[PDB]
């Protein structure tokens, strides 16, 4: 059973801690980050799905950045590798607050996390 | 004034959304309507509001936890005040579906946009 | 029979010009857009899928700025909407060029265009 | 020194790129490799790398016209030179399906990322 509650850590050296995954599926935690001042915390807020009881469901969760006016939305799947080991794979969405609806098409980022337990 | 997220939403692809209250820390739920040919389903959302200097046009980002499948999707946009005064929810999404070897991961995501305006 | 040889227009007020198609599919042009110094120009050259000669075929295609360092690539269909018009619905990935590899995780930024005939 | 996209390349998921020599214009042509479980298979590609300021960790886009399906794949990204020394192609892609109605164009877009290293 792949569980999102615990510590993790990615690719990119940014933390992570979920905390418990309540019957409808809904998890709160923080997202830690460093600046290169130091480290930043960020509350972030999502759900796993459980339809079928999957032991790797797929879920989602927001990370409202609590030092910039944007905001980024990870989706992936819980994994269990050919070690045991359990494997977030994740892709993102960075949305960027522009002043104008003219300058929208340039405000989106993309791409990935790979996170495992710390 | 400013865009608030708060009411009832519908796209351009005829989904209809109802966001509820947005508190102080920013979280909102609601639900997302969907159709399948009629046929509509019903899921739960849950997302948060950048508050960060209480911007008049707030970014924000949420997940829709579908309640007929195994996929899940997240969006994340801008509420804007459109040229013509209309409040505007520009957004993009990721839609995340269930493969069963991490071998399969590579192609079990899509992206699309989605505009929302009020019902 | 959905073509694109042609002029085109989008969303954005951007305007491509693309040559003929030749047997293997490939084809190239112009890709035009405004600044708000004022128009710049920028070549494309790209790929239309010939498999089953669909007459809605997928495509995609490369557009090489000429007034940056970053790429844009291009992938979408050829419709053939209710009104018998032509409409290619696209979505694009557009790399900035970053100095150290390190910075590579924020380069990239997606969006939609749909072009209609000018 | 500079990185170049010239070459015999392999990503992440066991797929194989060979990339000719880059004209003056910047444009270029090749072959993509991928298995299928060994029964591979073979199709062209053709892309530019951005000339703009010479830079040696240039950005670049290419197109795949798979032979054998009616989708297409775009790749960007920048050739790097890794701390190590070694060249890589960071890369993002777009792989785009074919649908009958343009009413199904919502859920044509797949979205991923591939790192190339010199085979
Ligand atoms: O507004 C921001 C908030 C920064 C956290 C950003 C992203 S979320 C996906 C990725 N995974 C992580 O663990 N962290 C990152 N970022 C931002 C925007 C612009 C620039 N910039 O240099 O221009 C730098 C950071
Ligand atoms: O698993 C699913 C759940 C369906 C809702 C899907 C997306 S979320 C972005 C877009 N905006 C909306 O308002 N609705 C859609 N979808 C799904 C997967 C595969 C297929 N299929 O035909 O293969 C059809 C639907
Ligand atoms: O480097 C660039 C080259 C600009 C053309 C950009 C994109 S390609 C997708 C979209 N569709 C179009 O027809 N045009 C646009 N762009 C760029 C980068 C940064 C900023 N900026 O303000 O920071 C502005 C433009
Ligand atoms: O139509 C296709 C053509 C397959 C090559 C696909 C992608 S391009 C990005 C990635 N990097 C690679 O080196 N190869 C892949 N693919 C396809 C579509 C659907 C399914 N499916 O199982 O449903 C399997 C393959
Ligand atoms: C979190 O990851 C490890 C856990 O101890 C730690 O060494 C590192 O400094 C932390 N990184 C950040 C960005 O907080
Ligand atoms: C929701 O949008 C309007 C609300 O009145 C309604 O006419 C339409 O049928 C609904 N669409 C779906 C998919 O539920
Ligand atoms: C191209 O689109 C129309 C075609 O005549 C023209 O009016 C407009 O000024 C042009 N736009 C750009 C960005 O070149
Ligand atoms: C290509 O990569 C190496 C080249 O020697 C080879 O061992 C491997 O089998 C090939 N892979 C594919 C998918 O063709």
């Amino acid at each position: 059973k792949c569980s999102l509650t615990g510590k993790w850590t990615n690719d990119l050296g940014s933390n992570m801690t979920i905390g418990a995954v309540n019957s409808r599926g809904e998890f709160t935690g923080t997202y830690t980050t460093a600046v290169t001042n130091e480290i930043k915390e960020s509350p972030l807020h999502g759900t796993e799905n459980t339809i079928n009881k999957r032991t790797q469901p797929t879920f989602g969760f927001t990370v409202n950045w609590k030092f910039s006016e944007s905001t980024t939305v990870f989706t992936g799947q819980c994994f269990i590798d050919r070690n045991g080991k359990e494997v977030l794979k994740t892709m993102w969405l960075l949305r960027s607050s522009v002043n104008d609806i003219g300058d929208d098409w340039k405000a989106t980022r993309v791409g990935i996390n790979i996170f495992t337990r710390l």
